[PDB]
């Protein structure tokens, strides 16, 4: 699709380099930091580049009105499930070195002003900005100002909602990613809408593309690869039968696996061109192409028709199918055997 | 992508239906009616809905030269190959009737004159033409001149070589299917170039556009439906223990049924518009959105300004995130507590 690029630390990424998996453990560890180092190992092992968190200052994210409203996978207010799962200053700061102690990037999604001042402190090395901070503009402002790449998710706004935010970036003069969602947990396949991957690279040719994924499974983040993907991002648990509203549309280590194999392959089969020349078919082509043979005995003098010459394999023969019939016409310079290939001698 | 279609039988094939799969028994019976059965039962059983067989008749299909060439994944000529596993007229029939008997649609790949002679006295639903015989444009105009619709694989064949097959099936009338592939047993991801479906449909917009496969496993066919693909092919087998050149990159009950779900999650995912509203995210728009809210205790009569307004969750406030700028000027008509909601009677 495209050379855009740029790097998350020491991490290139871009439609020509390897598709880069985010595992967000997000609000998954429900406040425990013991929960949550048990999620990053279960990434380290599973050999997992990048762990995302949440940053939650829930009295700079939300007003009081927040207290009143429940999220559709929740049965409590958005405010109480924050307030429960929120990592104070310090134990996120001993989150990030944790994750970097294994060799792992860290990054996490800011909800608020105050989130974004606290990763500024702890120097990520890129901000990601979730689809209900998309049409935020002050905060985004507030964030591309810091000198960063960043990573925004889209879902739930349109494309011209969505050139605001793109514009304060550029301004910013910062690189960025725009990542395709759709914000259910979880999602149905019908929802997901691959082609507003495409929408997206077609109205923003600068923007690095990607999808944050929120269905069951692996197909929809595949699917994406295969469209040209570069960022894929999902949920990410040590284990399926953990509590909390994202378990259920997040990966394990088994599925983050499977995830990255075939993300693998996949960049390695998309894209390129219908004419380009496959060395490994040649030996193919030269049994299965066919040549011209005579297909009754012609005597000498006879002329050559489309009653006595047909094609057959392989194609090592002196006319070619394609020549079939420029030989119509032509006189036998001797006599043919009907199976025979039509050779250069056999015509005056 | 397109509403283009066709029947094969009375199964509609095309980018707005399910993607087909075709499990192509191909030679891998080896010459073996009893075998052929036992893969049309394992076809039958894993939910196949198409079983294609391959005609070979050869000396028809090839000259004497063929004795001496090697293919790329044999070690004799491919002539003692296909007259090894090669099935008479009286077993084939058989074999068509048994597949039918099985509530399944039989179609075979003719690799010469008498085969499709052959197929068209046993009427068969639908043509499929290798990519070794997408250029015997003589074979095509022959096969086109039946009134059933042609499957075309375009392997080993540029878009040049291609439109003059074209030409010749639409000049008979019939409608048609393009399928991208890359013959080499087996073949490796990055050689498959799903990029090619696309340069295709572009220079054919009538076609009904598709994937033929030789690689090792479902992710290429995968990615093919993800791109819009209507029509997949890989070679087929009860089981991977079966001796034969086509075996290694042949699919099994098991990952027919992996493609088969794989295959419907990604005709439901792919295509759309990022611009479509999507019911399910409206709980979460509510609470994700931001309002305008006092970052200071502003005093009656004071002006509002950047300095003493921010935004924060959830979105029922009277002033949304994307009015934040407006409200720079404004005179407080009574005293607004920070943090509070700035609401249309906090403004003079
Ligand atoms: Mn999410
Ligand atoms: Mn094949």
């Amino acid at each position: 699709q495209n050379n855009n690029e740029f790097k998350i630390g020491n991490r290139s990424v871009g439609y020509n380099h390897e598709p880069l998996i985010i595992c967000e453990i997000g609000i998954n560890h429900e406040g425990s930091l013991k929960t949550a180092f048990e999620m990053v190992d279960a990434a380290y092992n599973a050999g997992a580049e990048v762990v995302k968190h949440q940053t939650h200052i829930v009295e700079d994210e939300m007003s009081d009105e927040a207290k009143q409203v429940i999220p559709g996978n929740a049965d409590v207010s958005i405010y109480e499930i924050m307030e429960r799962c929120a990592l104070n200053e310090e134990d996120e700061i001993k989150l990030k070195e944790y994750v970097e102690s294994k060799g792992m990037i860290f990054i996490s999604t800011p909800f608020s002003r105050a989130a974004a001042l606290r990763l500024q402190r702890m120097d990520i090395p890129a901000y990601k900005i979730g689809s209900g901070e998309c049409n935020n503009y002050p905060l985004i402002k507030l964030v591309a100002s810091f000198g960063k790449p960043i990573i925004l998710s889209t879902g739930m706004n349109s494309i011209e909602s969505i050139k605001k935010s793109v514009e304060i970036i550029r301004e910013a003069g910062v690189p960025y990613a725009l990542l395709h969602c759709t914000n259910i947990y979880p999602t149905p396949y019908e929802d997901v809408r691959l082609g507003g991957m495409n929408d997206l690279s077609e109205a923003f040719p600068d923007a690095i593309i990607g999808l944050s994924d929120h269905t069951l499974d692996n197909y929809a983040c595949l699917g994406a690869v295969a469209l040209g993907g570069s960022i894929l991002e999902r949920h990410f648990t040590d284990r399926m039968d953990r509590p909390g509203p994202d378990i259920v549309c997040s990966m394990n280590p088994d599925t983050f696996k499977e995830l990255k194999q075939g993300a693998h392959a996949l960049k390695l089969a998309r894209g390129g061109k219908k004419d380009t020349i496959i060395a490994g078919e040649k030996p193919t082509k030269d049994f299965a192409f066919a040549s011209v043979v005579a297909d009754k005995d012609i005597k000498k003098g006879e002329l050559l028709s489309g009653d006595n010459l047909w094609v057959k394999r392989p194609g090592n023969g002196d006319f070619s199918v394609n020549e079939y019939e420029t030989l119509f016409g032509k006189v036998a310079a001797c006599n043919i055997r009907k199976g025979a290939q039509i050779k250069k001698t056999d015509i005056e």
